[PDB]
C-alpha cells in the first residue's frame, strides 16, 4: 500500500534539522551544508523491493529494501545501522538500529505532500516535500 509515495519529491520546507543533525553528531560545518541543501527523493517500487535514492549537491545516497525484511545500511554519515521499513499506519516507517540507538524517519502523505519526520534523542524534524512531475 505504498504507491501513493512513488514517484520524484523535491524539499519545498524544513524545520529543525540542524537539532536532529547534532542529536547526531554532526559537524557543525557538515551541517552548515546541509541546512542550505534541498535534496531530491526518488522512491520507486519493483514488485515488494522499493528503492530509495536521495540525490544532492552534497551527498547522494540509496538504500532498497524489502518491506518489513531487515538490511543492513550505511547513512548519509557513515553510521554502520540495522534497517527495517514497513507500512504503518499507512505512513511509510524506517528505523535505524545502531549501538542501542535508534533513530526513525517516518514519511506521511498529508494533502498531496509527503511530510518526512525525523526523530533522534528529544530532537524531532519536519520536512516537507511536494511532488515533481
Ligand atoms: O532525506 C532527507 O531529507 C534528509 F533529512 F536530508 C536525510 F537525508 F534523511 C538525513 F536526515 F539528512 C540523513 F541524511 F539521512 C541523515 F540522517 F543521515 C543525516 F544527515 F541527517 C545525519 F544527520 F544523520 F547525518
Ligand atoms: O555528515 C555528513 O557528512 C552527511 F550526513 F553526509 C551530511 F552531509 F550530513 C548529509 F547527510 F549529506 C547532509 F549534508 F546532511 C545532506 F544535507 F546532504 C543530506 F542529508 F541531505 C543528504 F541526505 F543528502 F546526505
Amino acid at each position: 500500500m505504498v504507491d501513493a509515495f512513488l514517484g520524484t519529491w523535491k524539499l519545498v520546507d524544513s524545520k529543525n534539522f540542524d537539532d536532529y543533525m547534532k542529536s547526531l553528531g554532526v559537524g557543525f560545518a557538515t551541517r552548515q551544508v546541509a541546512s542550505m541543501t534541498k535534496p531530491t527523493t526518488i522512491i520507486e517500487k519493483n514488485g515488494d523491493i522499493l528503492t530509495l535514492k536521495t540525490h544532492s549537491t552534497f551527498k547522494n545516497t540509496e538504500i532498497s529494501f524489502k518491506l518489513g525484511v531487515e538490511f543492513d545500511e550505511t547513512t548519509a554519515d557513515d553510521r554502520k545501522v540495522k534497517s527495517i521499513v514497513t507500512l504503518d499506519g499507512g505512513k511509510l516507517v524506517h528505523l535505524q538500529k545502531w549501538d542501542g540507538q535508534e533513530t526513525t524517519l517516518v514519511r506521511e502523505l498529508i494533502d498531496g505532500k509527503l511530510i518526512l519526520t525525523l526523530t533522534h534523542g528529544t530532537a524531532v524534524c519536519t520536512r516537507t516535500y511536494e511532488k515533481e512531475a
